[PDB]
């Protein structure tokens, strides 16, 4: 086995074609299948993995009740293959109510981030054995991407916050070697607020698209150098805006180094990438709420922050179904670089009051060069119906 | 690991041998149990693989009202090895209420259809990764075969259809190389309408026996050049005909290069083969309906009209017990390539009103050489007993 | 991979010791749990499998009313890996209502029974394809061992009959290279009831302890020279005899050559081995039912029927317990052959009538040359609470 | 595949970091979870495994009454790969009431003792396969650590006790290559009573941290060479005592080569390891009862049975929340040795009634030369609201 470096031309991209999907919450209604949230997909160099951040519980459960909390010690790690929905038999990899996982190429990483909200632990896990851990540095509820990290010659990558959700706060960079952290890179650039970096490799560096929670419904843009460890920070150029909260189509407006400074406070997690100068992004449709999820390709939306000029739209979830974090992965073909996503389909409290619960689906889509059509994937769960 | 070729003759076959069945429904009165449709059967060179199209809930589950429906977008095409039946813990390898696999000796293709009606999207999954895709061409469900693939030196071919159920459509034959659509023949000869074909290497080429859903009892055949992509098409000769309706066997009639005109609108998936100019091939034992299932030999069958000489029938599932879908794969042995069949048994909606759903079991015949005896094989699943 | 030759001497034995328990019962109370009976084990080079014929049900499910039928067409070959229990994962590899399977060192070989009692179909599957069949000869229940055949340099062999349970039948023993039929011997020597063999490596040869359903309460023995098909046959020495039902330990006869004529008629599956003229075999406890479950080394009573001088009794399963079939398997060691044996533990119908079902759980001892101490291990499902 | 020698030191220890949690009985409220106590871990050389002894029955399951016992018939070993919860297609390696397992670089080894308490036997399983056995030699409950065994250069060792809980007793140390048992050494130097130990690689011998139920809430220690069969034993030096019961931290008192003669009567088992004269350990929070979990460095506490100078105290489980035993198990690193442990989170009778069963779950740490935080991982099951 060869460390994955990725060393190779981003595929051709005419739009996305349909991928996974578990139908997670309609097969929890007859079977017993974990309450999750925060997935992410991510792929060794055959096949690929659906993660998610299990609530310690199945859902036809009575500890399925308030699953709504972000952090208890009962969150873990869960990882399948991918369009293995989260059976009882699904292997928790680490305790985690925040991680990230890759593979170099020889062994998965998991960045595992448990225990007290003011002193929260981060271990990492490469190759089935503990090497690393560190302390939050800052106090305040440690975090990292909930999506792939990215790892390129056997130096993965990782971005993890501390502190304020709503001020300004302290993000770093962590490589990682074999599960040991070696250099930590603090953020640097233009880019104020980072969050859940959904990160993805860009030969010879890393980049990634995040999530501002505080003055920013652009997101920002985060880049890597893995050879000297330096850091760049930025935001997405384009007009149309990715965050959620933002403003409407015709109000909206971004800056290339800024904050918008638009209904910035609050923020989903998301992707977006590079296509010369033009940007593929999704988010969702309701500019307010977790409803609904579109992708599109912004021309020049990568360098010019007054663009509003986007093509190629595609709906993955129409404006009357849920919603909720997406985020990137990429997978290597023979000549180039493919881009995934994956998109989160919360349902549950607070939103719903049918069920006591919340949890999650999910669907995938991956990057293709072909033709494709239209339609609508949601979750398809009746919670009127669902476990009383 | 190398291509298969299947460059090797078909093996002696004198019928049909048992193979397998999962219980499927039976299990499903006490356990966690997908729902399913338009299952197959293909193995890779070491072991083989059940499919079946799920509706992306288990059988004992609130969803499983209304799985009568015939694309939703909740559909996934499961794969477990032969004989484990369709637990929470199986895999959906994409997202797909039409699909097709198959294995080129070093990985495995999926094709699978989903999104709208009017507007599908045919993704095409190689060695666990999205690699291409195509819109519907006439905007009228995209489909393709309900069973195997089939790949010859690793260019895979796979039979689609877009268009009308009961007029003239648009059948093209796509060939793929590691998931790569490389070209499209389209349909000719003097096939009218072409289905869900069950297809099967014949050395150079392949070979391929339809349902014609409008003006024909008799079945199309699809011969389809791999290596200048070439296609003709004709009829089973045979003069005792293989779709469901027909005539019966004193009143039938057939003919080579044309549908016979005989109760021929709709029909149900099925299977043929040459055996020099005999033919193998399978039915419902039942005309009007999918209930019973048989096989035999018609002697010059494969190459006169007129002929209505069967011997060496079986019954596979007796004319009580309700059948549907049938499809051949194909097995490579020492010196030989082996023929195989499996059958769906449908049971529920709408023909069985003792329950709201619609599903399926499996059981599976080989071709042999050896002796056999005589049985019934059916699904014995008690719908009076099951989830009320 | 190389073929087992198993040349290669039996293990020293100073009784056995406890190897595998699944519980099967007593977890079909609270999960999943397929309904099985006539179960075995069998074991790769590397590791072991149990075996079971499945009712194609599960236990907490109406289809497990009536389970006490021995043949439908809804029984398949469940196989397992050693002490992971019958869930709803676990693989049918065959349909069957009788069976045999065994190792050659490369692939299995499965021999499955099913269809009519008139005019069964023996297919024959190794490498995870049929290979061949044959059609039952006698036209009355063909049947096999319910336990592992024995392969040698490749050639695998199986005992198997058609015809009266209790008269004459026809016995045949089949050699099989590569899941092909190469030849048949027809039973020969002096036994004249054969059933259910229990059979052995013993290089160059095999030999099988079987059941006489006619006339004996001794046991068959069977001698199948691999190179040559020539096949001898008699009965167990030992005046401590071995079926049930049978004549107290003071009443009781055998014969070397012929049945002993005492309470012959019916019988249960069940195995010894030869230990220089001495006899290693298990036995029910009861003399008349299948409560119960000893085993013990008569000495001299592999060549003199007179002796009646047993020592290392050990209880397996004590006399308020039930017991049923029981059969050898054969394990590589480093340097011997060491013999293994496993035990049906039924519980349910027709004896238990507080529930409608009919299973088994299994418990698992091998021979060992160290010391071992005393206990019984039974089924410890309590009948009382189960599944109303 | 190589022997696994352990000749590298031990890793630099800063503390401990989160590692795995099975949320197990949080599980068994809405699934099929296998009641379990005596949990352990131990790793393959790519990845860890979690083993427990089961209670032959699921815990929504009407025989998970009286889990409370300690042996009987239906207690197996459980070996499910690290956060895989022990669902019902958990595999059974052996029947056990009292087990250790280890892997020696190429096979597994279990040490499974069942069977009557006056004259139980010891199955030796190596590379799934039975190799050996034992009597009791003492006639009293045979048993052994309830944790992994230790192999170097393919020999394994394991500590086994037979006879008094409450006086003296006779305690063996097993030596065993490829399963085979070749020789015993029977316990020798200053420690007096001796159970459970847990024990871990120190090249070129193994230590072993021990359970004294007699007259000790210090811990024995045991020596054992591997090359000559030698050994020799003590107690931890260290003040602060780590059995349960004990003495309070101001009231407690040690010594090196003797039982303290505090509470000692009964105890609970645990772990400790050597940091030059330092020791880490771990322990119950609650000095009489099993309710919390801490780990801690005391300085010089590994040869000055005056000293309570501890430092890096971590709460792995709070003073309210239960735990139950723990121990150690040893992970090679690139470099080093890492030491980490599991413990049991039990739950049931007898202290909690709301349920009449006993099961536990666990969660596990694991060395770490980084920095870490702070928090609490209890089991989090209501049983309050668990079956009824
Ligand atoms: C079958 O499926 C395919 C693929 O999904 C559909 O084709 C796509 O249709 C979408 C939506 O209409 C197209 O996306 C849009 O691109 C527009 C670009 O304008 C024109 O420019 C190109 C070339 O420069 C011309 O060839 C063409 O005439 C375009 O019209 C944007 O203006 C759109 O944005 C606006 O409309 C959307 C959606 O309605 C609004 O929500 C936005 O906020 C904004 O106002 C949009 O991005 C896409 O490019 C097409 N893809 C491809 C590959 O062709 C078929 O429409 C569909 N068929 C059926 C029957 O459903
Ligand atoms: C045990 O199991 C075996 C295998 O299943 C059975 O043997 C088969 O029996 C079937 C059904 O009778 C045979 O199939 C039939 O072939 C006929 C051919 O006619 C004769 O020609 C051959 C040689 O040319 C002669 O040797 C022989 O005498 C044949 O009679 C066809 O005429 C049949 O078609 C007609 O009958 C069927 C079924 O009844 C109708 O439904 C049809 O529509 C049609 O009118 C039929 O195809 C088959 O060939 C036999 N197989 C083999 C390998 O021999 C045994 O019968 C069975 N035993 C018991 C006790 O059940
Ligand atoms: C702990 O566990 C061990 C192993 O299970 C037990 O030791 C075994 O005990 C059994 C049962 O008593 C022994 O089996 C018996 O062998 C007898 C042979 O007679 C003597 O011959 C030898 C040497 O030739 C002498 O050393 C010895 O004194 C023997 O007594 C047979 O006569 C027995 O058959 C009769 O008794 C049985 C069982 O009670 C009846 O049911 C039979 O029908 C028949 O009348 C019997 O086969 C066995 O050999 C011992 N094994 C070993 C390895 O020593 C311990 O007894 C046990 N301890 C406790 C406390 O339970
Ligand atoms: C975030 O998480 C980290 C790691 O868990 C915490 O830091 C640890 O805090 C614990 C508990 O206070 C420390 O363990 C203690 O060590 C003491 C040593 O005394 C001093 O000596 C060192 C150097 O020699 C000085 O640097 C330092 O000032 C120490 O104070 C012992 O005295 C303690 O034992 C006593 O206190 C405990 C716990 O309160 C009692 O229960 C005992 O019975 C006993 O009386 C104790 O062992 C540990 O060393 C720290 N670890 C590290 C790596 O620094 C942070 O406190 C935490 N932050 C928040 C906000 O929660
Ligand atoms: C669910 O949790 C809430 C918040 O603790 C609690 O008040 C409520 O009683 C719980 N609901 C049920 C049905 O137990
Ligand atoms: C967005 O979601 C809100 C929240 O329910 C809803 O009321 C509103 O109609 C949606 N807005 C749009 C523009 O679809
Ligand atoms: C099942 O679906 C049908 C069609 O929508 C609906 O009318 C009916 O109420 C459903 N049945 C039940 C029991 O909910
Ligand atoms: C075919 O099926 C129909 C539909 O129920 C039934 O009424 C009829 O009897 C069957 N016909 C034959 C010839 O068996
Ligand atoms: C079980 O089967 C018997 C035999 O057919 C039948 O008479 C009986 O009604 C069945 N029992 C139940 C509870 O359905
Ligand atoms: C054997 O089993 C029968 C059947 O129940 C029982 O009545 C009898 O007591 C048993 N006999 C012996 C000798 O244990
Ligand atoms: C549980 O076991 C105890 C001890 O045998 C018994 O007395 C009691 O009846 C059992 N409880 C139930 C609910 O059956
Ligand atoms: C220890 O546990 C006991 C048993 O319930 C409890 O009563 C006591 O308060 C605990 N002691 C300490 C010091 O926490
Ligand atoms: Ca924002
Ligand atoms: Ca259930
Ligand atoms: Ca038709
Ligand atoms: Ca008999
Ligand atoms: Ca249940
Ligand atoms: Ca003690």
């Amino acid at each position: 086995a060869e460390y994955r470096n990725w060393s190779k031309p981003q595929c051709d991209i005419t739009g996305f074609a349909p991928f996974s999907k578990d139908n997670s919450i309609r097969l929890s209604a007859g079977g017993d299948i974990w309450v999750t949230r925060e997935p992410y997909v991510s792929c060794d160099p055959d096949k690929c993995y659906q993660f998610a951040l299990g609530q310690g519980t199945t859902l036809n459960n009575v500890h399925s009740n308030n699953t709504v909390r972000d952090r208890t010690p009962y969150r873990t790690l869960l990882m399948n293959e991918l369009g293995v929905p989260f059976h009882l038999g699904t292997k928790q990899v680490c305790i985690a109510w925040s991680s990230s996982s890759c593979h170099d190429g020889k062994a998965w990483l998991h960045v595992c981030i448990t225990g007290d909200d003011k002193n929260a632990t981060a271990s990492f896990i490469y190759n089935g054995r503990l090497v690393d851990s560190v302390v939050s540095w800052s106090k305040e509820i440690l975090r990292t991407q909930e999506s792939e990290c990215v790892c390129i010659n056997g130096t993965c990558t990782v971005v993890m916050t501390d502190g304020s959700a709503s001020g300004k706060a302290d993000t770093k960079i962590l490589f990682i070697e074999e599960g040991k952290i070696v250099h930590t890179s603090t953020l640097s650039g233009s880019a104020q607020h980072v969050e859940e970096c959904s990160c993805y490799p860009r030969y010879p560096g890393v980049r990634c698209v995040c999530r501002d929670n505080w003055k920013g419904s652009n997101r920002p843009i985060v880049d890597i150098n893995i050879k000297d460890h330096s850091i760049v920070s930025s935001y997405v150029c384009s007009g149309l805006v990715g965050d959620t909260p933002r403003k409407n189509d015709s109000s909206s407006s971004s800056h290339c180094l800024d904050p918008n400074n638009e209904e910035g406070g609050h923020g989903v997690k998301g992707w977006a990438f590079d296509d010369g100068n033009d940007v593929w992004m999704g988010r969702t449709i309701n500019e307010t709420s977790r409803l609904g999820y579109e992708t599109f390709k912004v021309i020049e939306g990568w360098s010019n922050p007054k663009s509003k000029l986007q093509i190629n739209r595609q709906v993955i979830v129409d404006r009357g179904n849920r919603s909720g974090y997406s985020g990137i992965f990429s997978v290597e073909g023979k000549s180039c670089i493919n881009r995934c996503f994956y998109v989160e389909l919360i349902r549950g409290r607070k939103e719903e009051t049918e069920v006591l619960w919340t949890s999650n689906s999910i669907v995938v889509f991956c990057g293709t060069s072909g033709t494709y059509g239209t339609g609508s994937w949601p979750d398809g769960a009746d919670l009127n119906l669902m476990p009383i």
